[PDB]
């Protein structure tokens, strides 16, 4: 049977670098902290199909570049969302394509969470197979703080990592969650030393492209029914959100990040 | 304009509801015998949360004991009715219904201030609010298979989800007292600070909630909300579970231990 | 009246079930090899549930593995005979179906000592019980990727709700081996005790439940297991992906690799 | 004695409420332009069920239009406000979402007795009643799409469970007129009688349920309705979906063509 | 695998015959219509599991015997729900597991439905995999003209077989569905003329114990996935049901059935 | 802006592909042997869908096959290399599970032209699509169990749905033919014209449907859509019981017995 060639060039903001033993890095790599362009956040969607069909990956190994995983969509990027409808369709459709092609990816996917992952960023970061946090890495979903619903991922999984206590708490109030408590509450898979995290998830990565892959796999993709079964409940919240960036809070709280003040919403 | 009635809480006899500046609703449960929920009480618990929500003062609820406890749970008339009485019975078991429903299908952010006792009807509105606040030494009972009943007023729609199924099925089916610090550490809570706190700690809570995104967090929780909507079924048969029991023999003895101070003998 | 079959677990030769007063069937796994299951015990395990839950005299039921191990999971022949023959496989693989669902449907309250190593078909019974007692070095392993073949004998129906995914996919996907100790910390298990203490904890857990309230212990349970049994669909998934990986190559060298006592080396 | 607040139904003053000597209330649509939801009916027919249910006095509900049409929708200024202001759009978003809940959280039995038109939010109330009963020439459309929005009013959560998926999406994505004698064929209403009969035959229907065994209609009623209870997050999906297209250009199209008399040329 | 053998001496109140083809034609056969005693109330719930574990059988036709299926519960089954709290869980029990253990049967079942069905015995006819209904078969549910909840089988496949606006009509109001009707909303798969049911029913039979095995079972046992995801509104539904037992009005439906009059609820 | 990468089907060889003006692409199945899946159209039929999803000039997809046949299915090739070779039994297996999640997961509207026989993964195609137009004389035929493999390609998630449980169950076991006309009064289709007005009928819905609301129709689609969605792990299960029962002793005879053009005599 043949199929299409695979080559990487089609997503221009993401630097992917296939390894000896399988594991295909893919970094995030843009000014701020690694924020998530206009471009990067349709990449970061659409990758995955691709990475699923690729005979030479084996594994996937996902980090930011620096002292950070990412800081989350860039301000253009919620300029176009609060400013145009047709805009709104097309990143909407990419926040929800992200989470159901990582979901429908069976390749296995590692990440290395190191420094903040926000929003967008946040989505890769958990919905990774395995995710390595260091100590004081900085995770939070951070909607509500900016004046939106949290419909990005969190309410496809957080209930099914942390219980719904834990869940509720971070996601409304969207109070920083160190990565050493975020292993505690059950948010991510393991927790090392700063110094730590890279090389941590690039040698869990290395073993699962050098395992059985089929056994990896289908293990994976059984386990990934428990959040298709919750799809609807997410495409539920990704409508609220979108829906919530033509309101009035928003307007406010991105004013907020831009003058670097807590939102005074009304 | 859309004309919609006027809201006040005198309808609610059993239940102090102090609206402050900032747009909290504090609910105070205040009944004898640490403030256990009684006939009228058990009614106006389940019924009090849509008038909430379509208050447009109403931007958070802290809900809370007075006193050194949150609540007992139901009181000894409110079983006996159950058991006696099928009008009786088919009253209760609507309002143990509706108040997981009322509370899960409430959008305003409802946070809870556990210290002390926290028992079955009680733990109930604790553990069902968005962000719980439990004291260090917070008593946290299902209490039902102790009593002789089946754990059908809230628990199988929300535990597992919340500690696991084996910590869930652990301390429902052998009902050992779970203390506020442990209970924070399985995920049952959503925080645990020291006693002389906890207040001081949710109302904080609420009001940071009454002063941020209205519809962010309202529409962020509803759409949580929808993992234990689609638990409904599973929680409604539990309700049903839990009040045919009421007509088996066990519980009449499990009430009769808790009259008499000391442990049920059950045949 | 209504006359019922009588009750004699005869029909199970390769478990040994003990009857006490207090109403506990002591269900024991011992078999060469840290009590492998052959191909008859696999039967057995998957069958014998029914009959329990129907058995007046049981009112709880303590499993544990007979020495210093629970169960080794199933033996090299009966994975021969899954690789090897279609009718046998579709056996096996029926057992292996049967004995998840068995259990759930089990209304008699379970509950498992884990002294030792739980593998497999065994770490299924240890972590489908409804409480579980772990000793602190007691080793919970899956064992199916490191095998070679997928995780289908339990862990998809159930671990996401026990640990959370992020610590399910981990453990599954690497078989890194899990202690009882972490295991109760990240709620795979509902206690974890001393190693020589797991027997006698156990013991008295399962004997306070068969002298408690019948009717509420089990329907609490049964509504609890409402969670599982809506994932029944996810986990024949997983079992027909395992069967399916069982007629690979992967499998062939994970197998070799085991009797040689080596790391396999997947290509 | 429990106090319960009493109801009167002036809270709902779009809507005619008659209750009989049998216990049945039935509720009128009475408004200009074949009895067009505006925006304080779009309100009205949400927040009523909630109320009828905790009536003593109401046993059963019989929903119909005034006149030979149950109901042509949305007004033009309902769906003005809807694409012209925020606030307007949430409130009436959220209206709709709490008709279909409402409606299907309402254990009280409701019949209704569609003649003529039933459109949009009309065509909400008259499939969702229970019983419904059609006359042969009565025009059910949904419309969204030939208006240019989603058709997120109620469809989602049921028309599958009705029809079946493939009537489903044919009717829902074309439009196509849908008349009450096909209607009936195909699985989407409970009857279909002459013209004349509509009102007669839905009365006597719900004069019956009225005279029956209220528990036992009622909680054969609400089982039932866990089925479109468990498609909730699929129904909240398509609100959503829905109240996002207002803000596309396609509508704004759709409308201009339905004020013009002619057909929408969509770009 | 030593398994137990299997001998339906213990099911005492069921006619059960093995054929050369491997059909097992079991026979409800019971005075007043073939209406369910205490004993065929157990049986009928509990046979289900051993013809499933019967290497013989490769399919189930169930009838009743003369002219009628089955009339449903006897008044001394009725009158033990209602007296006992013991006999009630008893008789719970078998109804809760009467739908399950025929659900979780992969043996493929054939049902011959010629006269009335009520009850326990429309719940047997109803929940085979293909029923052959007479075009003058009185199908009744009959739980709310009795004065108690649909909770015996309707509310986990109904909506499945007709659509919600035809099961609420039927289940509420117990109208009586003839069996040509049935068939045209989908409630059964075949209609025949009345003096044709058995042999169709039969032949149909026949085809499937000579068919492709494991092909024709499985294929039934994940369509059965529809109805075991159901299971949890089932069994609410049951509990209703038993809840309503204690309750006034069926005292006069159980009096109402007694007098062959209509119930006058209060 | 931002980037994306340009469409042209050159990567399907084995379907042709055409695009209109009215933006409706038109999939044309076309091979020896009434349409006959080989190894290369089960791929392309799987993957096509993704990328029509994202292709700007297409509004609507229209779905047919050449000739007086819609398509017979897998070949005997693609059969033979399923029951030969694991690897080769994986790549089908993969394609039949993508086939029918890539179709529900696209939100473009599809319309199939049903003349003549559609079997097996040419019948996914015919019912899969959102509007299916089947003629009075066409014969639909799922296969399988006449085939002696299971029914795992598309009826697991549907025919339920389509056509409620009883007859879903009568056609699928037997494998009776089922005709167009047959098909349109039970729901399993959209529509049923003569055979000769069955392109006609399905090129102007598929054409009114490119020039619609695409928001409003591809968004009313994706909600409806969402109820195959939440049947997933049911459709799974039955992918890998077909693909574990093809490696039984029954698919040999029915194989044979098709390829004798004579009944199979199983054992």
């Amino acid at each position: 049977v043949s199929h299409p060639p695979v080559d990487y060039h089609d997503f221009p903001s993401l630097r992917c670098e296939l390894g000896d033993d399988g594991v295909l890095t893919v970094v995030l790599d843009s000014p701020g902290l690694n924020s998530v362009g206009p471009q990067m956040h349709r990449d970061l969607a659409d990758i995955w199909p691709v990475i699923d069909r690729d005979p030479a990956v084996r594994a996937v190994l996902v980090r930011g570049e620096g002292k950070a995983f990412s800081s989350g969509g860039s301000f253009d990027l919620i300029d176009e969302t609060i400013g145009d409808y047709q805009g709104r369709v097309r990143i909407m459709r990419e926040a929800r394509d992200l989470v159901h092609n990582m979901i429908n990816c069976d390749t296995p996917v590692v990440s290395a969470i190191r420094g903040p992952a926000v929003g967008a960023g946040l989505v890769v970061a958990l919905l990774a197979d395995i995710s390595v946090a260091g100590r004081t890495a900085k995770l939070i979903d951070g909607h509500t703080k900016l004046g939106v619903a949290a419909g990005d991922h969190a309410a496809i999984c957080w209930p099914l990592l942390v219980g719904m206590a834990k869940a509720k708490y971070y996601l409304l109030t969207c109070e920083t969650l160190l990565g050493e408590e975020a292993e505690r509450i059950g948010l991510v898979s393991l927790c090392v030393d700063d110094d730590d995290v890279l090389s941590t998830a690039a040698g869990i990565a290395g073993k699962l492209a050098q395992g059985a892959q089929h056994a990896i796999q289908w293990t994976k993709r059984s386990l990934n029914h428990w959040y298709r079964m919750m799809g609807p409940t997410f495409e539920t919240s990704v409508g609220l959100e979108f829906l919530s960036f033509s309101g009035p809070d928003v307007q406010e709280g991105l004013a907020a990040h831009r003058e670097k003040r807590a939102a005074r919403f009304t």
